[PDB]
């Protein structure tokens, strides 16, 4: 209360430890980055309110370490989420290859009809690129996922990545005028 919003969307970040989930969260919600961030303790969330078609959408973004955890924690994490972002590190091909493992956790825990986006983070490390863009783009298309390469470090495409997901959920859950 105190805040006028039309929608609240819970969105979860999933992906290997180290890919940059927490920095994506912090960059998107509070415009902060930390080069010395460590593995996440417990579960955290932050919120940013954006505007789409003149409606205010509260985007509540959840974060937890990309590591094995108990069933009760993972169920609470996914519960109520209407969007997910699967994150890999464009400089680390093993993280990208593990995306199918994250897709599996998603299918196993997520509510019906969640919007899914794939993010290749750390695009500022293109001098050490291990994952070709066209390969990742194709993988996203094959699995009906949004796709963006981002850098939490320099802010490149971070708003774009989150906004596109939010706009996609918004599209789904509201009525729209034609012409
Ligand atoms: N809780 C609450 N907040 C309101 C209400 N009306 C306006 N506000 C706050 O006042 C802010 C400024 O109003 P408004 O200009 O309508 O915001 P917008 O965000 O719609 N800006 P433009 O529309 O861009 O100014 C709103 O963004 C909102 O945070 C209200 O009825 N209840
Ligand atoms: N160069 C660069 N480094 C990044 C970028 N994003 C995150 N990092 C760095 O990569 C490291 C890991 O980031 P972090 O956000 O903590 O990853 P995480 O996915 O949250 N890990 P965990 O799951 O364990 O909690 C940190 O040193 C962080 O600063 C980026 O866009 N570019
Ligand atoms: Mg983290």
């Amino acid at each position: 209360m105190g805040y006028d919003y039309d929608y609240l969307f819970k969105i979860v970040l999933i992906g290997d430890s180290g890919v940059g989930k927490s920095n994506l969260l912090s960059r998107f919600t509070t415009d902060e980055f930390n080069i010395e961030s460590k593995s996440t303790i417990g579960v955290e969330f932050a919120t940013r309110t954006i505007e789409v078609e003149n409606k205010k959408i509260k985007a509540q973004i959840w974060d937890t370490a990309g590591l094995e955890r108990y069933r009760a924690i993972t169920s609470a994490y996914y519960r109520g989420a209407v969007g997910a972002l699967i994150v890999y590190d464009i400089s680390k091909s093993s993280s990208y290859e593990n995306c199918n493992h994250w897709l599996t956790e998603l299918r196993e825990n997520a509510d019906d009809n969640v919007a899914v986006g794939l993010i290749g983070n750390k695009s500022d490390l293109a001098h050490l690129r291990a994952v070709p863009t066209d390969e990742a783009k194709n993988f996203a298309m094959e699995n009906q996922m949004l796709f963006t390469e981002t850098s939490a470090l320099n802010s490149d495409n971070v708003d774009k990545a989150f906004r596109e997901l939010i706009v996609a959920i918004f599209q789904m859950v509201s009525k729209h005028q034609v012409d």
